[PDB]
């Protein structure tokens, strides 16, 4: 249940969510509950020679902001209105209230740059990260379902017995709590 949580437009973070964080060696956080799983999964593409690295895991509401103000502004620079470039933006930025990076229960994962390329990294994560209990949360063929964009860098801890059936079955996280219920 607790691993289900939905947090997109249409569901903010709840009020007074606590969650504790567990630092990890390049300071990024996480809820301390997914850690050996995010251990576990780092551990496997390294042992399949991949190399990835978390860039992004919790977030404050400021941080949430300035990451959204900052794609605000790319838009604006490629002749986009501010109204618009904020439409546009919200895309691939949530709202602050609205980032499942605000749970800790999500992580951007990049490749390190020296031992594997972006695209290795995406791939292997494809298609081994729900035996770790992430699921890919944005996926291209789902985009009219999560309102976000191609995103294959942004991993979501749903626990292993959910990310598989997503996994097999095709799914996004949406689709998989509606057919829950
Ligand atoms: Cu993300």
């Amino acid at each position: 249940e607790w691993s289900l949580i939905l947090v997109n437009r249409q569901n903010p973070i709840p009020a007074q969510y606590d969650v504790e964080l567990e630092q990890l060696s390049n300071g990024e956080r996480i809820d301390i509950r997914i850690s050996p799983y995010l251990q576990d999964l780092f551990d496997a593409a390294r042992a399949d020679g991949v190399y990835p690295i978390v860039a992004s895991g919790y977030r404050t509401t400021e941080k949430q902001q300035e990451i959204m103000d900052e794609k605000v502004a790319e838009y604006k620079a490629k002749g986009y209105t501010s109204a618009q470039a904020k439409a546009e933006a919200e895309t691939w930025v949530a709202v602050p209230g609205t980032s499942e990076h605000q749970l800790g229960l999500a992580v951007d994962i990049n490749a390190d740059g020296i031992h594997s390329t972006g695209n290795e990294v995406y791939r292997w994560l494809d298609e081994n990260s729900y035996r770790f209990g992430f699921i890919r949360r944005y996926p291209p063929d789902k985009t009219e379902i999560t309102g976000v964009s191609n995103e294959p860098w942004h991993y979501r801890y749903v626990g292993i017995e959910a990310a598989t059936k997503i996994y097999h079955q095709g799914l996004c996280l949406e689709e998989y709590l509606n057919t829950e219920k």
